[PDB]
C-alpha cells in the first residue's frame, strides 16, 4: 500500500499518503476541493500508479487528520505556500503534475500562476478561477430544479434554516444530480463529506453546502492571471458537472494550449463516475508530457 506520515509544513503537521508506482515515469500531486474536506474522495486516482504514475495525497490544512492553523491562515494564498513547501519538503528540486478537483482545482491555478516553474504540466478537475461565475452558474442548476426544491433552498436557505426536512431534500436531489450522479457512493467519498462537516475549514472559507459559497473565498476570482500559465494542461468537467462546462470554458480559455474534456454522464465527482475513462484520460496526457 501507500506511505503514510506527517510533515511539518509552515510550522503545522499535514497529514500525506505517497502512492510510489512501480516503474515510476513522473509524479502527480493532487489538491482535494471543498474547500475543508480531504483527500479521501480523490483515492480513485490510485489506480495510475499502474500506470507508472506515482500519486501523493494530502489533507490541506485544516482538513482530516491535518492539523488546523490560525484562522486568519484560511486563505487560497496560505494554501499555495502549503502546497509549495510540502513539494519541496517531499520531492526537494523535482518537477511534478498537479492535479486539483473543484475548489483544489482553483487552489491548483493559484498555485501554478506562481510556482508553474516547479510544474510539468497541470490538471484541473470541476475547477474554477471564478467563485462569483460558478456561484451564478450554481444559481442557475437551482432555477433547473423542480419548483419543490427550488423553492425549499431559497426559501430556507434565506431564512439560514440548512437543517430543515424540506431543505435537505433539495440539496440531496441537486447533489445526485451534480456532485455525484445517482449511483453508489463509495466509502471515501463520504469520508470526505463527514470530514468536512467536522473540522471548520469548510464552514469558514466554503459554507453550509457545495451550492452555497458565502464563505471568504465568495469574491476570489484569478481568471485575469491563469492566462500567464504557459505549461501543458488539462482541463476535465462533466457534463451535469455542478461546476458547469461554462466555469471550465473561461479557464480553457485563458491556458493556451490547454485541452478540455466533458464528460458525458457524468457531473462533479467524475473520477467516480467514469472511474476507468477518467484515470486513462489523466494518465494518457501525463504520459505524453514526460
Ligand atoms: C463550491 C466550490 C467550492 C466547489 C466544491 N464545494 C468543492 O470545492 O468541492
Amino acid at each position: 500500500e501507500c506511505i503514510e506520515n506527517y510533515a511539518k509544513v509552515n510550522g503545522i503537521y499535514i497529514y500525506y499518503k505517497l502512492c510510489k508506482a512501480p516503474e515510476e515515469k513522473a509524479k502527480l500531486m493532487t489538491m482535494h476541493g471543498g474547500p475543508g474536506m480531504s483527500h479521501d474522495y480523490l483515492l480513485s486516482l490510485r489506480d495510475m500508479t499502474k500506470e507508472g504514475i506515482t500519486v501523493l495525497f494530502y489533507d490541506q490544512f485544516g482538513c482530516g487528520r491535518s492539523e488546523e492553523p490560525d484562522q486568519s491562515k484560511f486563505t487560497i494564498d496560505y494554501g499555495v505556500e502549503e502546497a509549495e513547501a510540502l513539494r519541496s519538503k517531499l520531492f526537494g528540486n523535482e518537477k511534478v503534475f498537479l492535479m486539483g478537483s473543484s475548489y483544489g482545482g482553483a487552489l491548483a491555478l493559484a498555485y501554478a500562476v506562481k510556482y508553474q516553474d516547479h510544474l510539468k504540466g497541470l490538471i484541473v478537475s470541476g475547477g474554477l478561477s471564478s467563485v462569483p461565475l460558478t456561484v451564478k452558474e450554481m444559481n442557475r442548476l437551482i432555477d433547473e430544479l423542480p419548483a419543490k426544491y427550488r423553492d425549499a433552498i431559497k426559501k430556507y436557505g434565506s431564512s439560514g434554516s440548512y437543517e430543515n426536512p424540506e431543505y435537505q431534500e433539495a440539496v440531496n436531489y441537486f447533489y445526485h444530480q451534480h456532485l455525484l450522479r445517482s449511483e453508489d457512493w463509495p466509502p471515501e467519498v463520504l469520508k470526505s463529506l463527514e470530514y468536512a462537516e467536522r473540522r471548520n475549514v469548510y464552514r469558514i472559507m466554503n459554507g453550509p453546502n457545495q451550492f452555497t459559497i458565502t464563505g471568504t473565498i465568495k469574491d476570489w476570482d484569478i481568471t485575469d492571471k491563469i492566462s500567464a500559465i504557459k505549461i501543458p494542461t488539462l482541463i476535465t468537467v462533466g457534463e451535469y458537472d455542478e461546476v458547469t462546462p461554462n466555469v471550465a470554458r473561461v479557464i480553457h480559455e485563458k491556458i493556451a494550449g490547454s485541452e478540455l474534456h466533458v464528460f458525458r454522464d457524468c457531473s462533479h465527482l467524475t473520477m467516480w463516475e467514469d472511474r476507468e475513462g477518467y484515470n486513462k484520460l489523466l494518465s494518457d496526457f501525463i504520459l505524453k508530457h514526460l
